[PDB]
């Protein structure tokens, strides 16, 4: 399945490729700029602009990336590979959300074209200087969808579906709402985000074995926080927002009681 | 989960520490001292304030780790220096608290800690010998104020509860926002903050006398009977909680062959 | 130039020498006092009183003079009964004060300190034995309640602000008739008092210490940081310099041969 990270705010990933590779900033100040600028609001329980909603999944999907590569690193060419080509999306995609909360939206977007136009002109028939941008912490993923982290934990931890057949259920309801260009739910932003998470972790996974049993540690540690953040969603989009919410203190509290004073069928989602 | 007991007041254990820790009497002084004001209020059916609320789990905490220290007494003197130097001078704390609250009101001892924490602070050369004091102005049921009585939850079995363990998590995970939030918000809110802190007193004894487990036979009981009674009271309200304890009540008391096989089950 | 940290809050500096050295608890007991009473309110952003903008450069004051003196310690004990004598005892006076304002107000300090001038002029025979005294109504970062932060200031390079004699002539050609005034006139001057008297604590420990060039890479770069930040909120206003410090943020992380080679100067 086909989806865009940028493809719904009005860039493409083409687009993000017109500036060099080299001119983005390495990945340590870009963390410190929304650490330093809005992380009040990134903590907060609110998704009050969709780049939000899309910047509290890049910062935790390179948090989920990293501990993998320290993994593998004490077992190094493993963290020197993913700057190369997996952290390079990263960059691009902390960048291009903090000019856009920065700046606005569609100054930045007039901002990629400008400077792309600039680097690829001769050098003395173009201005003399860049056309510069400027004008003159922990996150729970789904805070801001009403539930938290120990939410989705008190279901157990064998419940929720494999990868393999949740994203079969996204591919087989929501293909044409998540490849539009248009949000139409914050958790549409959330999940185009999730999925690309875990395609950009399968491929550093299938990269360390095939290159030097890195599935196991992937599928119990890395795997289980995928399959609820696609469980969370999924049922969300399907079931509405605050029904799913009371299933987990349904189904939390079902699995508590004794077999023998609780009704003998689990209280399942449907409509 | 780390709640504390006196944040939804206005003190926290911190501010409580301006106080020495032999400045509170002894428990036996502080038990006449409710038992000679206060006996009357902590018995009526109704939670007339939340101090009221909290300062009877203050009183049947004490009432059951005086009855697992006398236990350990003789089934091995060292278990009751023990419990008087950091089990009964938290109770000690949450006895002076409350008590002091009650005659006096809240808002004078919130600031009798603090003018107290500028007398302990001086140096001895500069302050008066005078120690700032407040001057200004038994069996105890644990939910008899919320409507059901000790006796009334009795006819459940002892399996019908789920482990500490499944309760202790259940509400962590439920409203972890509310239990550690400074208000109130329910009188059942303030009984399971001390509810939570009392199961805290019988374990960190209980690892402690291991250096045997009937805890959870007897004493284990009656925190999972408060700690299903306060959650079910929130998750589903407390008349659909006190007119299903009934309706259990006339289903465990026939005999076998003359009851629906399945027990009742409380939701909605 | 010649300022004076309580004279914006109306007592003086000799009108506290009314009390004697040793009537003002440790620096270990006071800040246990504004930790457990004010620090949901001393790590705020917000500016809620006069008094916490003092305190929050008084723990800081203290925060970077303990580092200097623990620095002394390797690189030569004889530095501990200086750091107590001179500095501690000039921190643990304006500690005391703005404890003790934010707790009992700021005019029943006012009145106790002359209220323990008549306690302490009078002779020993006629003096009441007790001390008059009152008792009757962590991280701080030192630029979040104007809106900036450390790190956000952390992307301004190392030899972009001038040196501090250089910064504190800077102060006193633009704004003397406004600091030497017992007039608040803006959150920024009571932080700008601070900054300079912790100075001239900074400047005379490092004065005895050689009787030591790293004050300026490690605590000096830490003034220069705070007193460039309040003269350019003065002069170009507080909105303009924090819209500047972002536009620093996006030049200083592009990488050279991307970035124009003039850095975006401060206007208006």
């Amino acid at each position: 399945m086909d989806i865009d990270p940028y493809k719904e705010f009005g860039a493409t990933v083409e687009l993000l490729s017109f500036l060099p590779s080299d001119f983005f900033p390495s990945v340590r100040d870009l963390l410190d700029t929304a650490s330093a600028l809005y992380r009040e609001a990134l903590e907060s329980p609110e998704h009050c602009s969709p780049h939000h909603t899309a910047l509290r999944q890049a910062i935790l999907c390179w948090g989920e990336l990293m501990t993998l590569a320290t993994w593998v690193g004490n077992n190094d060419l493993v963290v020197n590979y993913v700057n190369t080509n997996m952290g390079l999306k990263i960059r691009q995609l902390l960048w291009f959300h903090i000019s856009c909360l920065t700046f606005g939206r569609e100054t930045v977007l007039e901002y990629l074209v400008s400077f792309g136009v600039w680097i690829r002109t001769p050098p003395a028939y173009r201005p003399p200087n860049a056309p510069i941008l400027s004008t003159l912490m922990d996150i729970d993923p789904y805070k801001e969808f009403g539930a938290t982290v120990e939410l989705l934990s008190f279901l157990p931890s064998d419940f929720f579906p494999s990868v393999r057949d949740l994203l079969d259920t996204a591919s087989a309801l929501y293909r044409e709402a998540l490849e539009s260009p248009e949000h139409c739910s914050p958790h549409h932003t959330a999940l185009r985000q999730a999925i690309l998470c875990w395609g950009e972790l399968m491929t550093l996974a299938t990269w360390v074995g095939n290159n030097l049993l890195v599935v196991n540690y992937v599928n119990t540690n890395m795997g289980l926080k995928i399959r609820q953040l696609l469980w969370f969603h999924i049922s969300c989009l399907t079931f509405g927002r605050e029904t799913v919410l009371e299933y987990l203190v349904s189904f939390g509290v079902w699995i508590r009681t004794p077999p023998a004073y609780r009704p003998p069928n689990a209280p399942i989602l449907s409509t």
